[PDB]
């Protein structure tokens, strides 16, 4: 009924430090990629990606973290228009018919003080091979210092092309707004019975 | 206050269409063809990709209900093979975005299903809410639609005053994503609202 996802958390680094963050691609997931927007060699000052700490006292959130200490970001330097760049992760599993896939994820927009006020916009995909069967590009509006869960649903049929082709999910940062940072947590992927 | 925005043809109500299960293959009135991937010639042969309108009245093979609304709606069809390019509609609005408003787009789309060369099966769609080149918000195929049936796809979106795209005009798309066949879709009763957030 459930799906395995590695690092669904962002649990991994484990981080000590309140509102600490790396700047290092989370483990069990790749940098999405597509407009070259997140350079070869990182720097703190360039787009960025990496796993965050939300813990009491955090600055940058009314709540906790929706799920254990840890939530993974992705940062954009470039203007709005840019591009898209994100997390990406291939799963060990494949798209089967007559199944409901169940995708949900809980996209944050932390705010506080540079102020981070402002959100660049999300889309949340499910793949089949390169194939985004299923999408929520930036159907949620999120505020500043919460959490909303983004759900994505899809039903394949026998005749569906992309059967028996590697499952995928992308958390994207959309950079269409400003503070371009945005943040994801708790990864979800479930399949029932049609 | 909950206003709506004009849109028209919205129900691909014209043309009017009088024997069930007759089509245009022609763009339809107050729309545009969104073809990106010049999927869709310019002259259409009932058999290549074409879009238009569609009659859905009592005794139509292609679905289990009548039209959503009013009479017709609005199909799109592609030749190619899954995985060769998306079209659609397209439709820039004479409206512009607006801060501090909450916009409720909602379409139906639909699956058509029977046969024709057997019409089992789904390409896909996407409805996207534009503000000029920019897709604001959109379902991409968030919804599973059985051959035969309607669902209500709904985009929203909430502008803050530092958004970036303020003043320009706003649009809207309506897209077969060429994901699998039947590559036909239909759509229908196309309707934006606004209100205060
Ligand atoms: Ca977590
Ligand atoms: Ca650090
Ligand atoms: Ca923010
Ligand atoms: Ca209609
Ligand atoms: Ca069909
Ligand atoms: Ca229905």
């Amino acid at each position: 009924v459930s799906i395995p996802i590695n690092n669904a958390g962002f649990e991994d680094p484990f981080i000590e430090v309140v509102d600490d963050y790396t700047v290092d691609t989370p483990p069990g997931w790749t940098t999405y990629n597509p407009n070259n927007l997140v350079p070869e060699k990182r720097t703190t000052w360039t787009s960025n990606n990496g796993v965050g700490y939300v813990g009491p006292g955090t600055q940058f959130y009314n709540q906790l973290a929706p799920e254990g200490r840890n939530i993974g970001y992705i940062y954009l330097a470039q203007k709005p228009g840019s591009g898209v760049a994100g997390f990406e992760q291939i799963l060990d599993a494949t798209l089967e018919p007559d199944t409901k896939y169940t995708l949900k994820v809980d996209v944050g927009n932390f705010g506080g003080e540079i102020s981070l006020a402002g959100f660049p916009g999300y889309r949340v995909e499910l793949l089949a091979g390169d194939t985004v069967l299923a999408a929520d590009h930036n159907n949620l509006y999120i505020k500043d210092g919460e959490f909303k869960t983004s759900t994505v649903t899809f039903t394949a049929t026998p005749d569906n092309p992309y059967l028996d082709q590697k499952l995928g999910i992308r958390l994207i940062n959309l950079l269409q707004g400003t503070f371009s940072g945005l943040d994801f947590d708790n990864v979800r992927l479930t399949v029932e019975p049609a």
